[PDB]
């Protein structure tokens, strides 16, 4: 793909270079290549990414730490096998596909996994801007004195120089993924740090890998689980503990029919139904991907925790402990110490005391960070609407008598409520790339 | 164990000789036991049974069905390793055992633990009357003057004769299993049969294997699969469906920190909780037990499911087909053809037809059928009590003023929502049958 | 690709339709594609096929056989995985892609694995001629009165009307598989079948699937357990017998490192080293390929036998049975029952009698069928050599002062001798495809 | 058991308090045990041992070490499942029973392993003198001027003091293992160390475990793979190689057909045969415990090396290597530096340098130790005789006209050659225990 001038107007602007964004740009050059599409002048695109180069999850890029999905969810081969984007053809241009095949597992480390889509991502660093924070979508008016808008200005900061640019764009589309949870309770401390920046602001913090630290980690699903884990590994002498309200960790079920939710037709039948059966369907199938563990993982730190008890029967003294029905009702960290004191009752509706060096904090993720980018648009949805609502092909309803059909604003990885469980995921994104191409480029695609 | 003359007024008479009875008799086999037991007149019991022989489950021994739990969970392993009614001692006796540790398999044919557990039950003989069906338990008072029972007559149908027989005893044990839960949209008909008659009346109904029958199962649970794929290979040329109001089969959680709710220092937990925290824990483990599949299983009939595919990629021409998000809201079997028409809906809250010659009904059990038979006794409960209330030692309270300390009645198998999940499985009999000798005859070993 | 006139002189003909020349047809059509090789008038090529149409070992397409390898070793992907020949673009193509995902295996039942190669046939269909048996192959001179050939002469026999039919070309491949080989000690017998015709011969022999027949199975690899498990669905009222010369049915070796031994890359490797080396190298690595069983089918065998052994104690009184360390010295087939008697002794070096209705032979096949056909052009070898010597590039050595260099012979799929245990597998189909492409037809691609 | 004073004459005496021992000591105690045995003045006993308390192979209980048998097959079960020396009795007996069973495994730690046979040791403390190292076993006559031998002297040396005791005894076992076998082409060297000293040895070597280390491993079995797996965690800045003259790592065979050949009852079986017989059956089975991996541990290596490759495809530059097919030629280690210089040629019949700090040597053990001990008896053998002959009792072959019936020398684990490949293992022992009770001490048993 070929680069547009900053001061033109482009046909589709991006904002955000994760793996979302990175199956359209995949998805886009397939449609214009005649080697894969028979019916193939370059839109104008551009890619604006915060980072400074391609990065996945890198804050939870733990030693071992294992995909969850099979490797042909790539980001092309459910959509076109042929295409070379594909994870099998990565292996191949990089002379490791016989060696990966000698392995028979469907599971790539995520360190692999990651080199895949930094392969991927390479190959459009002609449309992409890193080090581009975006702070806020504006409505345009080419006729400023009309009452329609038919294009949108995007700003992004650069984390650089800190300097504002500006493109516009007829389209734009939102992939930013999302921003740490914390719980409410918990007050701001160095020490309190989200799982997504472990790899990246831990070391910092307890810096000799050798001490006897004592640290403490919040939650029960797979981040929480792949963090208590490593710290044992990571901080051999530390003390760790697991702190959750749940009476214990619970498998992620991706038994065969279950699973078939997260195929890419099941969302047009997702989508379908209405708020109540959504939500109802969505409740059916948490143990799939929400606060769950992988089986292997579970059995794992299991068998760590019998291996403890043989050397000791007094699980009070043991090195690495998990603390289930809990919850942290105070936080002292104003004391002259290292350690931070952390108090403990029942999670259970009408207990100890632990010091810790750190407590990591693996509750999750908010998508909601597209509501502050689109702060100054909200204007254009229909009258007395509060809410942004994606239609099946991502486009956000606007007002036919405020926005020309040219213009439009899409929104990827935070649709869950309407599309399903498989929104936020890789599952689907190589099918949804070639969906959005057609529903983002289909006229210009037509013609030719 | 001798057996005790019919008139004579026993020490403990146990209704139902299943796995739950069996296990008591076999600890207090074990706790008579010098070489067991160092403190070692034996106690005056006799069990009373419906069936004819030992039996487990025999209208489900499905071929090739296997155990769902390990074999160290056998009847005496988790008490004492030592007893001579292990699962291992018994391979021992057999000259099996080295052949099944070459299995390297936990999980028995359930044809194997039967055998296991009638090996054991072989060895009660003496103290078991088979072909007696308990009718009713009824107070008793050596002083019928007095306001004061301290005996209970237990009465009994020959199943074969018809005769009613009446056998008294200071204590009662009620270990009866459950009874056929049928869903009561659905009428009587010979051709509609619940899972536990599966093979034993089904092959009669459906004598010639080779005929091609249209056959339903409704249910999602581990006997409606292991029905759904036994009929496949029992009828060859039949039609089957699998009938169910969830969207999919759901694998049960055997994961290990989820799975320790199932061990017997568990109970002591569960029991002291609230009603409305036993109530929270029951649905929050629902996973483990209830309406849910094993793995194995789903992944193989998967696996069946797929290969009918490609085969056929229409999916409405497969032999075998599951209908999810269904329910049946009309049966048609009256009409002059061999087959009934079955009439199915949309289970969501505000479809098709199928002609079956059966209807499988896998719809679980009902374990109330211990109030038919304690009617006559519930007036000893305290003033206002309209619900048996089983003690941690599953003696149910009774009035202290109107039932004497020696006289009392036990619950076993029925008790879930006192004593948790674990309750009606073989989860913890070895271990609960070693504490209701205790409970039972603890007076009396106490003596020796 | 376009079809040649039987008259006209070929570029290449190639002797059988298997997987081993589809691979070369399927590496000729993605070498003549512009969209897969920038470098890219169509060769004259021909397929001559025995069999009416495509087919893989039909004979043996075992209910619920399984691939024993990865799906990545298709006809394609190790070679270039954007080919439309891979078995993922087959799902792809066939509707059934994310179905095959959420099986989570990489082995496809036999019969998808037939039905994706015949996909891949029947797209060179005009370039196939079937129902052709080679019957020779004759050196031709262009210039009769010259002592140098520079073509040959193909000769095939019409399997429906006999008539012989002959077509010329400058190069020919051989890839024609195996032939059954028979122990020379048994005599020839209807009821003496080899595994090549397990499903194609043996159910018209023994029509009624119910009748109590005895049936042995002579062989301990792979067919011959495949068949035992087998016969005991098919026929589940008769008797089977195992009757092998080993102790015992042995694992295949497909642990990581030793499988690195079917890599592509080590066929250069394997054919480097002496006469002396490759055989020993040969022998080192029996246990991957040769007179062994996958593991999984071991164990089922085994828990089946252990069944058997719950039911019974008594082994001689079991419905299957295998006897080890076991040879058949006589067969007697002239008495005037349905049954032959079979008598045994042991295979130890210096017992009873078994009554059947059918022998099943699984003792392998035979790879020296090219032979036969290269009789007439056996004089072109140079002076003295009794053997066909392939080169690396599997071109047979021929006389340079007898041969023009545009004419040659290529073998394909006997080669195990010189190019390792992958050469009679789908292990390096596609790579070794590509090979054969470019040694056969490098020239006329190299000038475009 | 009681202890006999030193100066008493012993029925039995045996050399190694090691599993052979452990197990015959286990099955006399249940031998006399009236729990057990309705038949059962005790054995006057005793074991000497040349550690200072119970270990087993403590120099390779490497962390994470798992056993390589089922937990059935424990120092009793295989005997009476009923003996309270079971490996299920010992988890009961530490609180662990219940836990243990939901890790789902036959495969205990060794680590755990050890600890059991511990606690079956510490049982017996009153007959075992510890810190005794055997130096010699002599004939004795009660009658010094007959011919006839009727007892045997023990001498051993206090491992502390050095001092020389003798204690007398009609029958002696030497049940004392193996010798590590080092290469003959190796010199001696600090830095050159056998894998039975790994654990002991090699940290006292290179005692900073932070530091870049170049470490070799020489051997391709389990030991081998353990090492070479555990020094990229022990040392994790460490260069490590395995040097192997095999071309791979091969798996162990635990198919259950061949592991059958582990089966108590198999010892008669095997015994029976001819030398010819056994020596071809040794070598057929040669790939159940001779240089080979469990596969897990194989795989997980595997990965491993699949990761390096990752992060780099250059195989020169990886931490941690395998260099197969070849042999060490030299070993340079008089020269100025710490590390050694180790000249590598190929394995193959008619290449690189490696320095290193330590070379580890998985080369096995020899079993012939008892020859050193029975010197000074080697005269009563049947006369021209050059081997000890052990019968199937493990009584070795003496001369009836020089040794009295009552006196008697037995042999275990080091008779695989007539009884076996269980021989060595824990496969047998307890069957052989219970085997080894009624050949030494039967006719004193027969008496009660
Ligand atoms: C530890 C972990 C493991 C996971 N593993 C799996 C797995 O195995 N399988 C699976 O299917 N899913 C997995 N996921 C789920 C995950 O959400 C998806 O894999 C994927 O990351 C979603 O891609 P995305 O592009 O929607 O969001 P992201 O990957 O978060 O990408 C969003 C991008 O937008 C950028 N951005 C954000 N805000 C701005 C802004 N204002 N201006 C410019 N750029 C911005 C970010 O820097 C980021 O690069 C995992 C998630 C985590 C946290
Ligand atoms: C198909 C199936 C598979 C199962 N597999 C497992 C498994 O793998 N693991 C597990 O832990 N649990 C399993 N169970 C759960 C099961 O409830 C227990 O295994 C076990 O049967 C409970 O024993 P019980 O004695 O309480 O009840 P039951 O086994 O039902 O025994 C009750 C006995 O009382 C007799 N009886 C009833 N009424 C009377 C009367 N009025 N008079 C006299 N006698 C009477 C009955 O004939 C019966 O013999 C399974 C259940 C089913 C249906
Ligand atoms: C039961 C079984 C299962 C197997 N499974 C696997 C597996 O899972 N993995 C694996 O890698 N390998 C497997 N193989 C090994 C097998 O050899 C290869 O998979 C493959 O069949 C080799 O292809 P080929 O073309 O060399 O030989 P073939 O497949 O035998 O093809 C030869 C073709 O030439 C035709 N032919 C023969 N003679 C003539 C003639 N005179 N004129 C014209 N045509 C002729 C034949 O009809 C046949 O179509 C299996 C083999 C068997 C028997
Ligand atoms: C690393 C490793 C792992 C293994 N794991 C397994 C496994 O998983 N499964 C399995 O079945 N087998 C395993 N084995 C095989 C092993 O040989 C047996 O498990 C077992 O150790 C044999 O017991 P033993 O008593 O015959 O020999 P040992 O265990 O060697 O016991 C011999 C004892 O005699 C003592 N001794 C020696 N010489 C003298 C003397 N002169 N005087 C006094 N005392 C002496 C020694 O100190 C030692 O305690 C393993 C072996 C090794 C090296
Ligand atoms: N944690 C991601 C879950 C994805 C799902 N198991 C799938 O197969 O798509
Ligand atoms: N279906 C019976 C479940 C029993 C439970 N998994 C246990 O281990 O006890
Ligand atoms: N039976 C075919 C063996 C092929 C080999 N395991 C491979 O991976 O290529
Ligand atoms: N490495 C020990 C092998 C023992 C054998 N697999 C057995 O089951 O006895």
């Amino acid at each position: 793909l070929r680069s547009t001038p900053q001061d033109e107007l482009h046909d589709l602007l991006c904002v955000g270079f994760g793996p979302a964004s990175l199956a359209i740009a995949i998805a886009l050059h397939d449609a214009l290549d005649p080697r894969l599409n028979k019916s193939a002048a370059q839109p104008k695109i551009c890619f604006l990414e915060r980072q400074k180069q391609f990065a996945w999850h890198s804050g939870m890029l733990v030693p071992g730490s294992k995909m969850q999905i099979s490797f042909i969810k790539d980001l092309a081969t459910l959509r076109d096998p042929r295409s070379s984007f594909t994870f099998l053809n990565y292996l191949h241009q990089k002379g490791r596909l016989i060696h990966f095949t000698n392995l028979s597992t469907f599971l790539p480390a995520r360190l692999e996994f990651e080199d895949y889509m930094r392969w991927c991502a390479q190959q459009f660093s002609d449309v992409v801007a890193y080090g581009e924070e975006v702070v806020e979508v504006i409505p345009g008016k080419s006729d400023p004195s009309s009452s329609v808008v038919d294009f949108f200005t995007v700003r992004s900061r650069n984390v650089e120089t800190g300097e504002i640019s500006a493109r516009r764009t007829r389209k734009v589309v939102i992939a930013i993924g999302g921003t740490a949870k914390m719980p409410s309770g918990l007050p701001q401390d160095p020490r309190i740090i989200h799982s997504s920046k472990y790899c990246t602001t831990l070391p910092a913090l307890l810096k000799d890998k050798s001490k006897p630290y004592n640290i403490a980690v919040l939650g029960s699903g797979q981040s929480a689980a792949e963090i208590f884990h490593d710290l044992q590994k990571r901080y051999p002498n530390s003390r760790t503990t697991l702190i959750m309200a749940d009476s214990a960790m619970r498998p992620s079920d991706d038994s065969p029919f279950v699973n078939e939710i997260f195929n890419p037709e099941r969302v047009d039948k997702f989508y379908s139904q209405s708020a109540a059966e959504r939500q109802r369907s969505l409740l059916a199938d948490k143990a799939t991907n929400y606060s769950v563990v992988r089986l292997e993982l579970i059995e794992e730190i299991y068998n760590d925790m019998y291996l403890q008890r043989v050397k000791n029967p007094d699980e009070t003294q043991w090195q690495h402990r998990i603390l289930p029905e809990r919850k942290i009702t105070r936080v002292e960290h104003h004391g002259p110490q290292s350690r931070m004191r952390i108090h403990l009752k029942s999670s259970k509706p009408e207990k100890e005391t632990l010091e810790v060096d750190a407590l990591m904090v693996a509750t999750g993720y908010n998508r909601n960070a597209h509501e502050r980018l689109l702060s100054k648009v909200q204007h254009l949805r229909p009258t007395g609407q509060d809410q942004w609502k994606p239609h099946r092909d991502y486009r956000v309803e606007m007002d036919p008598s405020k926005v020309s059909s040219e213009a439009g604003i899409w929104l990827q990885g935070c649709n869950e409520r309407t599309h399903g469980l498989s929104d936020s995921l890789l599952s689907v994104l190589a099918v949804r790339g070639g969906e959005m191409v057609q529903s983002i480029f289909g006229e210009q695609l037509e013609r030719a």
